[PDB]
């Protein structure tokens, strides 16, 4: 409603931080309102299960 | 010695070419010569092997 971006992105986009280096999810929205560098850590969803044991 | 970029990138630095879309390794030497877009396929050196034989 408001089309505020909260978080890392509403502290980058409003000023309130220089640069973001952390674990952020490059979207295509994300992308319009903030410059990403290419990507350092590509990744997924992935498969968690419990590891098998002897029964 | 000439340093010059041959191949698809010596078609961009060169304007012989507008853009390319191929398979093209986004490298650092590459960076600064012609814009990338941001890695639609990430990617790495894999291991190929037989397949097993069992008979």
């Amino acid at each position: 409603d408001t089309k505020i971006w909260n978080g890392m992105v509403g502290e980058l986009v409003y000023g309130k931080a220089d640069i973001a280096i952390a674990p952020l999810t490059i979207t295509l929205v994300r992308e319009e309102v903030i410059d990403f560098s290419k990507p350092f850590m590509s990744l997924g969803i992935s498969i968690m299960i419990k590891k098998p044991q002897k029964s």
